[PDB]
């Protein structure tokens, strides 16, 4: 039995170069979806048809991607908003400049907002489709050292997503959130290695430092990119037709409240 | 590609006679699981090996089922606690007798507690497994007319489940909650028909009365039993290995908060 | 200016022998309220008129207190449900017996339920009054070692309280929850001292052990009994006439989610 | 007994011209605080020393107010961030322009962020003080017609506030949120009257239309400006010394979840 498939579905998945983005692109293709993804620069190995080059942190980039989506897919059945991250330095709330706030909002909130504004009305007119906003456990569990503005932007995204669900769910478009905790990437593995040029070393000890900083991960490990992809594919499928306006956390139990 | 399967997995699914319980039993069997389910009386059509007869609202019934599980399955990889419901009359909090409170707790909370106490330690010793507590959106969104004690019992279940996840997730047993809104069953369809011997009639109008009572369902319809089964099977599978200590709501958007 | 007073108000405050219970009794008397409080045995120093002797963990005790309230106060304007606690040993969920579950529910949930059932309808008939359910941060942030059933019972209480608020708030009775974190009592100070007959000693070090177990208290200290009383008196006063159906946390920031 | 006072305390209360802002200014002055408040233009009746003229929706305005605070108060013990509102038209998420998003963020989020960045470090250096972020129930309960961006901005504010509390609470500065539902103002009373030039008329009927739009208010009426002021004064006082990192909702029970 083929429990789940995405055959025929046209999907825009933002930021599919690496990490969970790449894993989600890869899984969607496995499941039969036609995929368009985005990056500032196309990675050398993958088909030109799969990528549109753009800076989604700018309104010009969003305009380009929305149009490319229309031209390449002809329409969208699934949007997965994966673009996100934080580049702010540490030092707490008072070390955040106007630039930092603008950067955090542009990356984590505005790309989804701008793309949705362009693409969702057509989905509503058709009367079917799914939008997945990838938020972050920091939206409920903020970590202040360098991610105060990151957390705030993800909280804006989460509530924006719920608001949109209230509007478009009655019209047949589902809108869900996926909220990951720590995801194991090349970047994070190197971060774990880094925290070992400082006191300690062992890598495992480095990962422990990171996990303790989150308040501990009951599962004892971060999520793999493929595991985030798994949840997103499930939510985008017809096996999830009654799921909308909800946030599905994938964090190994990190968020410690019920 | 076979995205999801449950081959080899041994599953206890409580209360599998009808509704979402029956749909979950049916889906698990489709996906290759060995299933044991429970009811006060076996339905006439289905194999004797599939059912254990017991009253899970009593501690004797729970003792019987735990032992039957050991004898028939030899061990458990997945427990899905589906037993739940409310038999209290209306009249608000002051119309709830001591019997009503006892009944609501015994049905919605104590069966899971008693079974988990017996079965989960062996899963922990093996170092693998999944427990699914089926709660209810009323645990966060209580409706006072007849379901004040029902809501309270489901809230106890939800927090109990989270507590257990904190303890056993580090030992390799995942513990998740599935929180349904209104599920379309034979009982509810007849309820919709009933609210038409009162003012109105149209059935569709009857379902509207029910949905308005919930504060509205953005999706515009209740969940189907098969849709609840879909989510439970996903959570029980290895595609969900990083998901624990979380509650996954399936309610068409009913809960109106982010 | 006398910002706040409780002159003329008749208050039942359960479990007022010590800790926050005693501090709340004391503050209410300071603010002009007529108070009735409860204990298994009256403390030697305080007026007989102030206390009714009863075991509120039994339905007989609740019946006695409700009647004593009617006889001594003639009516109730404010009920503060402070009775709560946990006597379960450690060992996690599987070490909880049927007795443990019964004890936790009887102490933390059933006394409020039984008393409310008797007393609240008269408040509703008058069309004014306040009920304060003292819950616990464990209702959202459960700690599994010895307090799995305690957390579950407090979650039941919290959702029960919200359900009741939906019913009686439109009739002019406010129903609010106060959710304390760690409260500094004689018992807890001795617990801090105890964890020093084990590794360490310093008392301050003992309090650190406790706080770390909670995941840390940002404020850096537990709440004082008087501080819990402060919040309860505010909520019971006419300065809080628009506050109902809400839970007010007093925990020095312990709960780490927004 | 003088339960509560704010004598000696120096308070910046933003946006104190009308509504809850004016009521909070008035109450703080009653309780002995030295107050500085803000508006685009000073209302004709009140002392020049009480107001600084500025447009807090701009970074220049925030710079002006922070400096005026330093000159007029010499230091700040309490900041109450009351500035907020929405000017977006209806039409749902797709009717929100880039200007709308910028306006909603600048008004509801950025004024607090910019002021806090300037003023909070000095409070931290002193080791005492309170910051109150006035959010909105829409941060959890978003209403999509015209307030999608408003809700998102208030959610950003709420999580930002929690993040800051984690950082500065250990240093002796408390950071709390007050989350109002509908507040009765001149503007809203006229809105109620307006919805009567449309179908209906009765004013009471107009207020019913508004309340139904919120999903109903169990209390049956909006909060008064003075009632919001009451809660803010309590939270700013030494009677609330153990309350930090929490959000206190004042909405007559509107938010329907526990
Ligand atoms: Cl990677
Ligand atoms: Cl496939
Ligand atoms: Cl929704
Ligand atoms: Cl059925
Ligand atoms: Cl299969
Ligand atoms: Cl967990
Ligand atoms: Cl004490
Ligand atoms: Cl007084
Ligand atoms: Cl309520
Ligand atoms: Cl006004
Ligand atoms: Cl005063
Ligand atoms: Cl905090
Ligand atoms: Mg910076
Ligand atoms: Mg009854
Ligand atoms: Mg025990
Ligand atoms: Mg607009």
């Amino acid at each position: 039995i083929e429990f789940l498939n995405l055959r025929g579905k046209r999907a825009l998945i933002t930021a599919g170069t690496k990490g969970a983005g790449a894993a989600t692109v890869s899984l969607f293709l496995e499941l039969g979806a036609q995929v368009l993804t985005t990056a500032r620069a196309r990675p050398e190995g993958l088909p030109e048809e799969l990528f549109v080059e753009a800076d989604l942190t700018t309104k010009e980039g969003c305009a380009i991607v929305a149009e490319a989506t229309r031209q390449r897919l002809g329409g969208v059945d699934v949007i997965v908003h994966m673009l996100g991250g934080s580049s702010a330095a540490g030092g707490g709330f008072s070390a955040l400049s106007d630039d930092d706030w603008y950067n955090e909002l542009s990356l984590n909130l505005f790309a989804a907002v701008r793309l949705d504004r362009q693409l969702v009305p057509d989905m509503v007119a058709r009367g079917s489709g799914v939008v997945v906003h990838v938020t972050s456990i920091q939206r409920v569990l903020p970590l202040p050292e360098s991610t105060t503005a990151y957390a705030a932007a993800k909280a804006a995204l989460s509530t924006y997503s719920k608001a949109m669900s209230k509007e478009v769910s009655p019209k047949g478009v589902r809108v869900v959130r996926v909220s990951p905790g720590w995801i194991e990437t090349e970047a994070s593995v190197r971060l774990a290695e880094r925290l070992a040029k400082q006191a300690g070393t062992d890598l495992e000890g480095g990962k422990k430092i990171i996990m303790d900083g989150l308040g501990g991960i009951p599962l004892g490990r971060p999520a793999k990119p493929e595991e985030v992809a798994n949840l997103i594919a499930f939510l985008a499928s017809d096996r999830a037709a009654s799921i909308t306006g909800a946030e599905y956390t994938i964090d190994g139990g990190t968020v410690p409240t019920a």
